């Protein structure tokens, strides 16, 4: 009395409801600081994903959105990739579907500029200028802040990893308020106001 | 307006969920042959259960036939362990919380011939030997069988893999129908009936 592509079907449901829920608490962790619960959720969104095979418009914006958080949780610290994690997070947020706004134009030319500055933080100054290469082939500005070693300059202030944190963060407000009502976080959050 | 205690509880309800449903997959997908399916599924429950730091007697029992499913499975194929697959399955099967009736011992005596002769098979004959020392330190005819490399014995037609095989599925079978009730399969099924 089974049929396995109902059954199929029912897996590829609930893996659905998995990936949304794992988006919510990677963003959570993300927002809150908590590394290695954003590295446990990481694994676990990375595992979930690998059971679906087709995805909508929207999963797939929710997959480009763990995987944006990854690069840029990995900022300061491959596995087919010659890039940093900086520059990798840029590709990603340039090719989600989504509008090209003041708040995305904002995130975006702040990780560009901390994509040099992390690798100056680091002491890597050789890689710093392949990096601003890699994005930049202002420059002649740029170029000699990174030749000299100019970690501390002003442009630095304005342009800095906390203000592109907290750039991030709050797009990533967004998304926990969009996916907010999604089933599986709803069905568990009733479960615990029950308790209660 | 958030509690992260509150957080913290739905989201592991939402783990609890997410285990019995990986559980019931990697069943079906052991039942069904499903290799690669196996593994993702196995995957996926790996990365859940690392998502939950205190478990029940009844989610100890889910992690431990998910770990005995995973042994078996690689049973004919380190990572801290000096022992077989086998006799790897051989430890869980041996203190997973659950009455040792007919079916058990079965299943156990199964195992424990079987962890022997898959070494047989793959021809590390030098291997069966020391398996058979690790589980039987019936004992001089089997250690006779190893030595003379008597793979094809008429005791290995009863004790076979297929048997062994066999014993498993139906325990699969019961473990398939006592969780076929949890939350996320059951809603995960009511979506695809009602589409159909
Ligand atoms: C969360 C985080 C990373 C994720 C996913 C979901 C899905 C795929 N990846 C990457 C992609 C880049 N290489 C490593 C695996
Ligand atoms: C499904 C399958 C294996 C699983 C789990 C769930 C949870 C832990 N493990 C093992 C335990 C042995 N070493 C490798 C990881």
């Amino acid at each position: 009395e089974e049929d396995a592509g109902l059954v199929a079907e029912a897996e590829a449901v609930a893996a659905g409801w998995m990936l949304d829920f794992l988006c919510l608490s990677l963003c959570r962790a993300f927002r809150d600081g908590r590394s290695e619960d954003f590295r446990r959720t990481r694994n676990s969104a990375e595992a979930i994903i690998h059971g679906l095979s087709s995805l909508t418009a929207c999963q797939l914006r929710t997959i480009y959105i763990c995987q944006f958080l990854t690069r840029i949780a990995a900022g300061k610290t491959e596995n087919d990739e010659r890039i940093t994690p900086l520059e990798s997070a840029l590709m990603i947020w340039g090719s989600i579907e989504k509008e090209h706004d003041k708040l995305h134009e904002e995130i975006q030319n702040l990780i560009k500029i901390q994509a040099i500055a992390v690798c100056m933080e680091n002491g890597n100054f050789k890689e710093a200028e392949e990096v601003f290469e890699r994005i930049f082939g202002f420059k002649s500005k740029l170029l000699m802040i990174i030749s000299q070693k100019d970690t501390f300059h002003s442009f630095f202030q304005h342009f800095s990893y906390n203000h592109m944190m907290e750039k991030i963060k709050s797009y990533v407000n967004y998304v926990l308020s969009e996916k907010s009502s999604t089933f599986l976080m709803k069905a568990a959050a009733k479960v615990v106001e029950s308790k209660r």
